DNA sequence: AAAAA
DNA sequence: TTTTTGG
DNA sequence: AAAAAC
């Protein structure tokens, strides 16, 4: 059948038969992100995403016929990999000094595009030279990023994610006993690793005040146990944390783990769950499909119909998919 | 960079 | 061709 | 301004 240009109309499981092509496309996309070429970045991310959905490996140029998001530039890259098993374009990016510096600097929690560019233009090339510099001033986020660097750069596995789930649930039910805690992100899509562990917290009986106070109560509780290594609460309501995960719950005997908690009103739980499950590409295409194909607006809180001038209600992800005129895609099929 | 407008 | 690309 | 998210 006809492969859609939208990730939300494709089933993308973790069994990628085209990793040789998508690893090269992911490097080219990352370079364009670093060079602030948003458009070329998006074109390589879409091409990589569509190849990830294929139930077979590309073995010839003829196999690319009728596949969307594969223009002339992308087909040249695929042709080159079929030729000798390597991408000369991706190899050049991997050896580029700006690309190497941007990957290294942005690997620090609290360092993005602007700070990485600033440090590179100052002549810095290593994290050791940045940390030991007497003139540089670091944000509270960067201080935590450097202090827990080794732990944060190693990836979180499923036993660790589960151990964190237990800590989150134990803390949450202490203040809201009827609260529902769901692991979202990559782990909900079936990944066996991740950079962090994400949770959606919601309560069917909590008041507007109770809902607002929960993340402050849970983080104060952890601060008292000496488990809160970093905390930033944002406006729903969410927090970006670093938690101390003791070895015994799954050297120094503990591991720093990046955790994100999202508190949402009970009614909006389907929109939040859908938004936080991801992948990033699946979310982008859901919103793009809603706008361009249905004249609808979708976000983590709601679904709005621009023609009917009404907000559409949903108690489940299935209901959101049905409002959009999409076949339901399971979370493990959203790895776009 | 690719597809829609 | 010019505009959009999550937002 | 910057970073943090899927
Ligand atoms: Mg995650
Ligand atoms: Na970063
Ligand atoms: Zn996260
Ligand atoms: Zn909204």
């Amino acid at each position: 059948k006809k492969i859609s240009q939208y990730a939300c109309q494709r089933r993308t499981t973790l069994n990628n038969y085209n990793q040789l092509f998508t690893d090269a496309l992911d490097i080219l996309a990352e370079n364009d992100e670093l060079r602030e070429n948003e458009g070329s970045c998006l074109a390589f991310m879409r091409a990589s995403s569509v190849l990830k959905s294929l139930p077979f490996p590309i073995t010839s140029m003829k196999d690319t016929e009728g596949i969307p998001c594969l223009g002339d530039k992308v087909k040249s890259i695929i042709e080159g990999i079929i030729e000798d098993g390597e991408s000369s374009e991706a190899k050049a990016v991997l050896n580029d000094e700006r690309y190497k510096s941007f990957k290294l600097f942005t690997s620090v929690f609290g360092v993005g595009l602007k700070t990485a560019e600033k440090w590179f233009r100052m002549g810095f090339r290593t994290l050791s030279k940045i940390q030991s510099d007497k003139s540089l001033r670091f944000t509270q986020m960067q201080k935590a990023g450097f202090l827990y660097y080794e732990d944060l750069v190693s990836c979180v596995n499923r036993p660790e994610a589960e151990a964190v789930s237990m800590l989150v649930k134990e803390a949450v039910v202490t203040f809201l006993p009827d609260a529902l805690v769901t692991m979202t992100g990559g782990f909900r899509r079936g990944k066996m690793t991740g950079h962090d562990v994400d949770f959606l917290i919601t309560s069917p009986e909590a008041t507007e005040d109770e809902e607002q106070q929960l993340l402050h109560k849970v983080t104060d509780f952890w601060k008292q146990q000496g488990l809160l290594l970093y905390c930033d609460i944002l406006e729903a309501q969410k927090c970006f944390l670093i938690l101390k995960l003791d070895h015994g719950r799954v050297g120094k005997g503990w591991k720093a783990i990046r955790v994100d908690l999202v508190m949402c009103p009970y009614d909006r739980r389907a929109f939040a769950l859908l938004g936080w499950t991801g992948s990033r590409q699946f979310e982008r295409d859901l919103r793009r499909y809603a706008t361009h194909e249905r004249k609808m607006m979708l976000d983590n809180h709601a679904l709005y119909d621009r023609t009917k001038r009404v907000f559409l209600e949903a108690e489940s992800e299935e209901e959101i998919f049905a409002h959009l005129g999409l076949d339901y895609i399971e979370p493990w099929e959203r790895n776009a």
